[PDB]
């Protein structure tokens, strides 16, 4: 399938080179995995999601997304238009509040909840969580992300905006999920990425358009752009059949686009996403 038009990193992802528009992926399109954005939550009414967009907890007054950030990730995943995965269904976890912020308390019980609630669930080809979230160094969102990663979930992880080693974040530093880093269109790592070791991959962050609360759309930047590009793709290729939840970030190392990425720090993986789509 070819969509024209489409945002550059949709389009990067699917290309061996950049500055082209035109995304390609097979027509499976992540039908019959799951993903869940544990975010500000999703705007599931919004046209973009064609009704494959539910929310199903949330810790605060409201599963609402009173922010933006959510619907704009979730969007990256699986909108019809913005999207990676195009059939997949999106379950959103609100571990944020409006403001965009969340206390690791919360954020440890929303993963765990995601652990036990894909069992409530129909994902024959797979499951994956999308995390563009994060704060300093602690263990406990770290050991909670890898009982995530462990009970059979691909976990995306956003690297961090602080332009730092993401060896100091979490849970950017956690070694078994995946960990993602962002680049711009001219295939530069984004000024604000965080970089490191622990970074396991790269994916489109700087200038992402998607969809946006009150039925809307606009374009931002940020590791938690890149993060869902990585959790669509993970999504799309267990559809295919190509890799499963524990394998498929070492899957998207290995077959990701290969040092074509500037100003990668010496010691940091130089690896963007990549589909390997042939059409």
């Amino acid at each position: 399938a070819a969509q024209t038009n489409a945002p550059w990193g949709l389009a990067r992802i699917s290309s061996t080179s950049p500055g082209t528009s035109t995304y390609y992926y097979d027509e499976s399109a992540g039908q019959g995995s799951c993903v869940y954005v544990i975010d500000t939550g999703i705007e599931a009414s919004h046209p973009e999601f064609e009704g494959r967009a539910q929310m199903v907890k949330t810790y605060y007054y409201s599963s609402r997304d009173g922010n933006g950030h959510g619907t704009h990730c979730a969007g990256t995943v699986g909108s019809r238009t913005y999207g990676v995965a195009k059939k997949t269904q999106l379950f959103g976890v609100k571990v944020l509040d409006d403001n965009g912020s969340g206390q690791y308390s919360t954020i440890i019980a929303g993963m765990d909840f995601v652990a036990s609630d894909k069992n409530n669930r129909n994902c024959p080809k797979g499951v994956v969580a999308s995390l563009s979230l994060g704060g300093g160094y602690s263990s406990s969102v770290n050991s909670a992300a890898a009982r995530l990663q462990s009970s059979g979930v691909m976990v995306a992880v956003a690297a961090g905006n602080n332009n730092a080693d993401a060896r100091n974040y979490s849970p950017a530093s956690e070694p078994s999920v995946c960990t993602v880093g962002a680049s711009d269109r001219y295939d530069r790592r984004s000024s604000f990425s965080n970089y490191g070791s622990v970074l396991d991959i790269f994916g489109p962050g700087t200038d992402i358009l998607s969809t946006w609360i009150g039925g809307s759309t606009r374009s931002i930047s940020g590791t938690s752009m890149a993060t869902p590009h990585v959790a669509g793709l993970a999504a799309y290729l267990m559809t295919l059949g190509k890799t499963t939840a524990a394998s498929a970030c070492r899957y998207i190392a290995d077959t990701a686009n290969k040092g074509d990425l500037s100003n990668i720090p010496f010691g940091t993986v130089n690896l963007l996403a990549y589909n390997n789509y042939q059409a």
